[PDB]
């Protein structure tokens, strides 16, 4: 359902160069998971009914960073500012989504297609739209389905983004990595979810909700058994998430 806008050759050249610089920077700084959180969590404010929120660079705004759910994302925004300044032609909206795509690539994940042209929007969406880690499957469908317009398959695949990174007690309050290899993008998130509660690893109530839902569970099983199938579905879901409200 997407009709991507035309951008100039100079814009495209900046995208290509920024992608390379983001690879080096994100790998060096060890911040891929934080960048993926920035891209993905920020895209998740989209409401399809009203066509408000979404991946339009408003997460840069102090007012949106101040939302308690976004604790720590100010670090991500600050880390990217020097690099962003080398590419003044790019929108912040595109830059942040490109950083998320690169985060997945540099950690060994699939190549998520990227299309430029998002325009930086003036108004942050209201607080309260983000997925709540303490809630369950009904809630996930409310946020990803009813608001964002994504599928049940997308919900499970995207939950797999937690295959990289960790929670922090000073940010959300939850603490620790979901996987034993939190800088490696693989299907371990699902393997760990299936194996039970291993000491030292994190499972949010929202992760656990996937195991007991009739639709989500077969997907967890599929991804734990078949990393290729996970990578395919993940790349599709991440692209859709990164493009909510954009190009239709
Ligand atoms: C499914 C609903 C989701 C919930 C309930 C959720 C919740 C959370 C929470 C509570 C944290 C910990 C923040 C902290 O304390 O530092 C977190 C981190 C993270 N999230 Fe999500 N999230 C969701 C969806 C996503 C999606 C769709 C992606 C990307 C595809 C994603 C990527 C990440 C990553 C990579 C981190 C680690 C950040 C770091 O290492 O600093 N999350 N998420
Ligand atoms: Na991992």
């Amino acid at each position: 359902g997407k009709s991507y806008p035309t951008v100039s050759a100079d814009y495209q050249k900046a995208v290509e160069k920024a992608k390379k610089k983001l690879r080096g920077f994100i790998a060096e700084k060890r911040c891929a998971p934080l960048m993926l959180r920035l891209a993905a969590h920020s895209a998740g404010t989209f409401d399809k009914g009203t066509k408000t929120g979404g991946p339009f660079g408003t997460i840069k705004h102090p007012a949106e960073l101040a939302h308690s759910a976004n604790n720590g994302l100010d670090i991500a925004v600050r880390l990217l500012e020097p690099l962003k300044a080398e590419f003044p032609i790019l929108s912040y909206a595109d830059f942040y989504q490109l950083a998320g795509v690169v985060a997945v690539e540099v950690t060994g994940g699939p190549e998520v297609p990227f299309h430029p042209g998002r325009e930086d929007k003036p108004e942050p969406p209201p607080e309260g739209r983000l997925p709540d880690a303490t809630k369950g499957s009904d809630h996930l469908r409310d946020v990803f389905g009813k608001a964002m317009g994504l599928t049940d398959q997308d919900i499970v695949a995207l939950s797999g983004g937690h295959t990289i990174g960790a929670a922090h007690k000073e940010r959300s309050g939850f603490e620790g990595p979901w996987t034993s290899n939190p800088l490696i993008f693989d299907n371990s998130y699902f393997t760990e979810l299936l194996s039970g509660e291993k000491e030292g690893l994190l499972q949010l109530p929202s992760d656990k909700a996937l195991l007991s839902d009739p639709v989500f569970r077969p997907l967890v099983d599929k991804y734990a058994a078949d990393e290729d199938a996970f990578f395919a579905d993940y790349a599709e879901a991440h692209q859709k998430l990164s493009e909510l409200g954009f190009a239709d």
